[PDB]
């Protein structure tokens, strides 16, 4: 099982679920070796009824589209499509929050309320909205309102790219043409120039598709600062991960997807529910989660992480899971038919996703906690049903520390320098303590032995002394590791590290250092990432393609992570992909992607299957920036 | 060649193609065959990049996709994002007509102007915006700023379906969730649900389908409300099509594409050059028409129609033609490698539609006229590169009677019935000297024989007392072969169907009876087809899904057309399809778009590719309506 997963608890529930006759995403992967070549190559086309076309990658014919499609124009219109996809998803979510903001601050929905006072008064004067003599709740709702406004063409641009990133930056988009005009404008843009007989010039296309990955970003940011009104900037937390967190004698309720606008609220309700629990039998309720919307509970409430991504099945086969809540995004539909196997129940609650054979309970912010209430009696009503059951929770799990916002790293760092909070953190990267930074961001893939490259290039990297930032199920990988435990920076990290981590940590009061690695939350806060670089490029006064700052999304799967690591690459950084996406088949949309992009950007995708190889290219990106900066190296 | 076109000028120069050595798409298509089946039935996901997934029809493993997503969820959700495309298509159009019009009543752009008064100000009743003592210009920027509201979420949903379907329509649209929010909102809405981890309940997925084709719809009504206020409301014009109207002493011209703003320029200005034409050795600049930019300049100014879809290469392998100017949508890219051999100079002209090896010259409203004076220079120029070479242009076109907008008809149809114009038509319908109402609509496909369905379809309806209506490259197809020619009445007609047209040809002066067939338009004018419809309905006091009127797409191709076929079915008609979309491979999907769809909107769809069946199936669909109505049949 050690070719499926490196975790241990997931070895261990792939063994249950095999002398059970249970399928699971390893087994329907195998099911479906080979692979199609054209689409693993990106050489096939469905865009229109006369397809599908396909394009042997060497060879005789068929060598062109039916349309007269070439390879170069077949790679470029399917890339753009999965970078729309994923836009679509992240501002899906934002969108989504932008709503319940407004429900809050109009009396509509009771349950959702300001929470982070600061945090709107300085996105508002980020966006130019004034605050003095303003109520709190006329403050939200324009902000609310300019969030929807983003979504569609106005007087303005997207003020949730051009707002947020270092000026220099936003003149260098601008001049390529790059600048979103409307989120969900990009989105049909893109659908339109690649349908048939539109755009057919792989530079052109290519363009299209950095700029609508900058209203992924756009997305990405807007859901993160949403979130942070509604239900508080993380700050350090301590918890735990893993399948161990489940407990036998408790009701075990999963949150599963990525927006946490309902789960929330199960966390506040939950709590309310331990004595309605204990008549049941349970000790309690036990919250945890699964995927992003585990990360936003984690990351705000300490909620433990059970698993995440490629492995989120497990979790059922251990018997023990009473209820997984969903709202949307990275859920294996799989997850409906186990559920008649293993007893637990799966509610899904967003009108738009919904999987046949699971209930359904439409949530509405204006009723979220009677839908709470109606979701977790369900659970309890689950674990009566399974009282003198035996489960197999694996007794493993990690210590977790959390909850690095970027507000929460300047504040840890004022407190060496309480008015340049930046300043410690260069001085270190100028002095050497610190090589670069590396932000690993995205998803888990069945391609790739679960959390192998994660693991691989963070190793190697600490060593180097690069602090890593970790977002997602990056971040799952990474916790699921111990690699956000602080008893393990003296076996990971390197001397110069372990000096910035212990002295930030000690400043901090804790007597010990901060973790290994960062976690910034979920992926919609990779944006925290972007916070944090752009605040590092302002004070240096040099843009981000010239910082000692990378990207790895290392084990990559869902369309949101192609759009992630696109504006990645927008932005400046260079971005290690660790799984190839369809563009082999195209030498020239290749050659652009990881090439002539650079004289873009000043980003660049860096293909690599091997996570040592990998290492090595990030850090040789690193020095390169560290040269370009007069740094030793 | 008659297996690849019923047209005999395409036919001769396929053959000149075929000396010459030029590949043409049905070269490429023969190059594909075998397509892949997967494909074919829709059993194929790209979906993240666990893929490409696949799933056997029948027999073994693979049965079910990696993340769990069974066969009618990969096909619901490879529909979904066609319809998605075919709506950021039609209503990318319709967005550039208003962002056009604001130009033009904001002094922007002067060579746009208000040139349908009445039109603006049905419109503006239409939705609600007062034109009592308001100039002209602030009533088109009103209306201009109502069409780009439809795009994004508001407090009302979008006006362009709500205001032009007749109110029970709307009332059932409503009941089940359909009515769409926004245009660009549902088509992000779309990728998002159809994105990995997402919905997976195929009837949620296609309800979602159903909304997000409503919001095609909307494109399409919004686009020729636009371009009639801008342009002109069409009525009826006398012009030829097929390749003979290509003039080899000429500068032949070519519009190609979809969006008539720069075309429609290209039209005035050719007049103004014709002097500059006769400098360089040319009789004048004749501009024909390809697709359906060409059928816009058809309906509003008599511009020949030179072909369309399939065979628009044919309008090069002539050698006559000097220049093919392109906006967007159905232009095959081969056109620009066919350049090299033929000497035709093409251009584009939209920043989204780019074509390797062609050039491009930047379009812009405020410099309309000078635009359209370099790129006819460019072709005057090409003109005079083959002087003294020889051409082999068809000897073969046909009349063509068009310009039906719906005011037209209802106008046609008022010199019978000065207060009650809908009445005679009424009148037919019940006592059977029209049986029903057909509209053909949609593309070419390569698949099928060109323009065969079309014909052999279009045959006998007529026979049998059908009015038939067409637009787009369902028009074309008819024009060729002389459907829109009233000499041929005699020949196609049944004795009730001519009666009726010749009682309206009379009643307006002409002598002589309508043709055969009533040019509707382009694709978007489809929404014209609706306009009528829905007057017929609203007159007759009851909705479309009981009106004997039904629809073929009989030889579709675009995912437009998937977008326009499937909310014929959602405004409640049975529409036929030529050619299967990737649906054979989940057999519940299939039952619900031609069986169970009935039970949600009255529409369905008719899947039959053998046209003599499809023509006895849409008589059948149209007479159950009749007997519905209590009408002999
Ligand atoms: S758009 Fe071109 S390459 Fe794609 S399926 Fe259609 S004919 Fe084939
Ligand atoms: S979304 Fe599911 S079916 Fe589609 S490629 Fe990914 S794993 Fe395969
Ligand atoms: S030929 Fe396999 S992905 Fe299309
Ligand atoms: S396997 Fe051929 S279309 Fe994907």
């Amino acid at each position: 099982q050690n070719l499926k997963s490196t975790d241990r608890a997931v070895q261990q529930m792939l063994d249950k679920a095999k002398r059970e006759g249970i399928q699971t995403v390893w087994d329907r992967y195998e099911a479906m070796k080979p692979q199609c070549g054209f689409g693993e190559t990106g050489l096939c086309c469905r865009h229109c009824l006369q397809g599908p076309c396909r394009i042997n990658p060497f060879g005789d014919e068929p060598k062109v589209g039916i349309c007269g499609a070439t390879a170069e124009v077949i790679v470029a219109r399917g890339l753009d499509r999965s970078i729309a996809a994923g836009a679509a998803g992240h501002s899906g979510h934002a969108k989504h929050l932008a709503h319940t903001l407004k429900k809050a601050v109009q009396g509509k929905a009771a349950s959702y309320m300001i929470k982070d006072r600061t945090k709107l008064h300085s996105i508002a004067k980020r966006l130019g909205i004034p605050t003095e003599g303003q109520k709190d709740e006329d403050i939200a709702l324009e902000v609310a309102k300019a969030a929807l406004a983003d979504f569609h063409e106005k007087d303005t641009p997207v003020l949730w790219v051009t707002t947020v990133l270092p000026p220099s930056r936003v003149k260098v988009l601008s001049a390529h043409g790059l600048i979103p005009a409307g989120i969900d404008h990009e989105i049909a843009e893109i659908m339109h120039r690649t349908s048939m007989g539109c755009d057919a010039d792989a530079q052109n296309l290519l363009l299209g598709g950095l700029r609508c990955s900058l209203a992924d970003l756009a997305g990405c940011y807007m859901g993160t600062d949403l979130a942070d009104i509604l239900f508080g900037t993380p700050a350090p937390v301590v918890t735990e991960s893993n399948l161990g967190v489940l407990k036998a004698d408790a009701v075990n309720v999963a949150v599963h997807g990525h927006n946490p606008v309902l789960s929330d609220i199960i966390v506040s309700v939950s709590k309310e529910m331990e004595n309605e629990a204990r008549a049941a039998g349970a000790t309690g309720i036990n919250v945890v989660g699964i995927c992003c919307t585990g990360n936003e509970v984690l990351m705000r409430h300490g909620i433990p992480a059970c698993t995440h991504s490629v492995s989120q099945e497990m979790a059922m086969i251990t018997g023990a899971l009473d209820a997984m809540i969903l709202d949307y995004q990275c859920i294996q539909p799989s997850v409906a038919t186990i559920a008649e196997c293993t007893g637990t129940t799966v509610i899904t609650t967003m009108e738009m996703s919904k999987i046949t054979g699971a209930t359904h309970v439409n949530f509405a912010e204006e009723a979220a906690v009677e839908n709470a209430k109606q979701i977790l009696r369900l659970a309890i009503d689950t674990f009566k049903r399974r009282k003198g059951k035996p489960v197999e929770i694996p007794n493993i799990k990690t210590k977790v520390v959390a909850g690095f916002s970027t507000e929460a790293i300047i504040n840890a760092l004022s407190k060496l320098n309480a008015n340049d909070p930046l300043k410690p953190l260069i001085d270190n990267v100028v002095n050497g303590n610190i090589r670069g930074v590396c932000l690993f961001a995205g998803c888990n893939n069945v391609k790739v032995p679960q959390d192998q490259n994660f693991t691989t290039i963070a190793r190697k990297l600490l060593k180097q002394n690069v602090l890593v930032v970790a977002t997602g199920c990056g971040a799952g990988a990474l916790m699921r590791h111990g690699f956000m435990d602080p008893a393990n920076v003296d076996e990971l990290c390197g001397d110069g590290l372990k000096a910035v981590l212990t002295a930030i940590g000690e400043a901090n009061g804790l007597g010990g250092p901060l973790p290994p690695v960062l976690h910034m939350g979920s992926c919609v806060d990779n944006s925290r990432a972007v916070a944090l670089v752009a605040a590092l490029a302002n004070r240096l006064g040099v843009d981000l393609d010239r910082l000692p700052v990378v990207a790895s999304a290392a084990e990559w799967m869902h369309e949101k992570a192609v759009a992630i690591g696109t504006w990645a690459v927008t932005i400046g950084l260079p971005t290690h992909i660790g799984v190839l996406p369809p563009i082999t088949g195209s030498l020239p949309v290749t050659q652009i992607l990881t090439s002539s992009v650079k004289d873009i950007t000043g980003g660049y995708f860096i293909h690599e299957l091997d996570p040592e190889t990998a290492a090595d290219k990030l850090l040789a990106a690193i020095n390169e920036r560290r040269a370009g900066l007069g740094l030793p190296w």
